């Protein structure tokens, strides 16, 4: 058998999967925090079939109850485009875990896909006793199953800009993570499928421009150590995001009045503090916070005074 | 052979009340309780030939209890079942039940029985399938499954439930003195699982958790603060709004009577001329639970001696 992990990551500017479906290359650029106490795992072992067989597992290793179609559907796939890499002819058992929560949120997607990407290679590459792929070589064999997983392959920040995937090197590195629960509703609308939807907003067009734009901002504030500012562009990001699945032809909409009361009482406390996190949020309903690396305290207020008693808090 | 376990009672400051999600099973509002440390129940394990489970309920000196209930012993049975497949066993067990108090209180006793079960079951199919004892928080979690109430069992001296998570929540007041004036049941007494079902068709039902949430915030100050007045004040509006509950849904019904607003306004003034007081709560039930600080030892015998003592039962 073999086993690898990979970190999940946060993005400050959005994908989307917003790409080219021509040459595959991204519509706009993407910078993301790395997160590495959130990882992701796989284990890889032969199969005496030529077919692979997917078996998420919870943390202490047990089968998962999961019946999902088009997320198994996915990660085959890329496995199989991987042993196609390596033209290698065989099925493995794949088994893939998180360390964190599980539900409530928490997008497995790109550190699965990343250390999908990563186990194989170390698999496929002895195995068939081929060269094994270098960390960027990875990282763009991963691009091809999953976009967002690109990121994972760098730490602290990655960006994404064009046809390269990098870490890049920025003023705040080690930050507090913390992510705030609100309970999907009955039937949401899956991260993948959203992607699709916004099409017909019609802010889809300049989408793109904005991202570019937001980035820029984003890039000269950090230059700058300039804190506030990138909590007011990432929270112009993510909104301009939501509100395109609401105005896309059948409006939908993660952000509920409940989110919009914390969101609300966050903005109140950046006022009142003059300080506070750094607020984003997926194609999902969960809210997430960034804080420095000293604001271990006012993280710890913010968390007593608004969380407590109100929101789970991963 | 057999297993042995118990489990405290948890009295509710901010009321669950069973409103939980349709699909999530989550709680509508978070919910805050003291762990009574002292008033236990226990189940007692002993494996059978059979694949079926058995339910023998037995009174404090460990005779068989005149028990006729099915729904009782329908959820508390299925909790056996649940926590045998999720260890994967399969063999069935004969259950012996008891509580530390005595059945004329007429205290609820679920919460308290089916952390006893689940720490029970927990330890019993731990051995029996060589599987790792599951940790508090995940016996807390699978409790919670046959009652929402017992999951704040697990945890002292306060229990916050907020979400799918449990903690104990460090709080100001600890070692509280705690009375329960007890009040005979009518006839016809609707059950505290069913009182939440029926509470949907208030008019106040649909924004009850709002109030409950907006009352856990000022209870919580009030904690910070060591404001025993407004603990009392908050407490008072969180029990007498989920009352108000039972007596205006579609039948309405109620646990309170004329001889419990006796007693409750007699606490009133008691306040009132003393300037401090015991903090008081209810359940779906006709019994009124009194709360005081453990410096309150002497005002609390005075007000037994001045108000109980001869007009309500006490524990």
């Amino acid at each position: 058998h073999w086993f690898a992990q990979a970190p999940a990551n946060i993005a400050l500017i959005k994908y989307m999967g917003k790409k080219d479906e021509n040459s595959n290359l991204p519509d706009n650029s993407s910078l993301s925090y790395t997160l590495s106490n959130l990882l992701s795992s796989v284990k890889l072992e032969k199969l005496p079939t030529k077919k692979d067989i997917w078996e998420p597992l919870t943390i202490p290793g047990a089968p998962e109850f999961n019946l999902s179609v088009e997320a198994q559907k996915r990660f085959i796939d890329h496995l199989v485009r991987l042993k196609e890499y390596f033209g290698y002819v065989g099925g493995f058992l794949i088994q893939s875990s998180n360390n964190f929560p599980h539900s409530s949120g928490l997008a497995s997607s790109a550190s699965s896909f990343a250390a999908l990407t990563k186990c194989a290679s170390i698999a496929l590459s002895e195995l068939t006793q081929k060269p094994l792929p270098s960390i960027d070589e990875q990282a763009q064999l991963s691009r091809l199953g999953s976009g967002s997983s690109c990121r994972s392959f760098y730490a602290p920040w990655a960006l994404w800009t064009g046809d390269k995937v990098s870490a890049i090197d920025l003023p705040y590195k080690d930050l507090l993570h913390q992510v705030i629960v609100i309970s999907s509703q009955e039937k949401e609308i899956p991260s993948r499928v959203a992607h699709k939807l916004v099409k017909t907003s019609p802010f889809y067009e300049t989408r793109s421009e904005r991202a570019e734009a937001n980035l820029k901002l984003l890039l000269n504030a950090f230059e700058n150590k300039d804190w506030t500012s990138i909590y007011q562009i990432c929270w112009h990001e993510f909104l301009d995001m939501h509100q395109l699945f609401k105005t896309c032809e059948k409006p939908f909409s993660y952000i509920t009045d409940n989110t919009l009361h914390i969101l609300s009482v966050i903005e109140k406390f950046w006022n009142e503090k003059g300080d506070g996190p750094v607020v984003t949020m997926d194609a999902g309903p969960n809210v997430h916070l960034l804080y420095r690396s000293d604001q271990t305290d006012l993280a710890r207020q913010f968390k007593s005074d608004h969380l407590v008693g109100n929101y789970d808090v991963l």
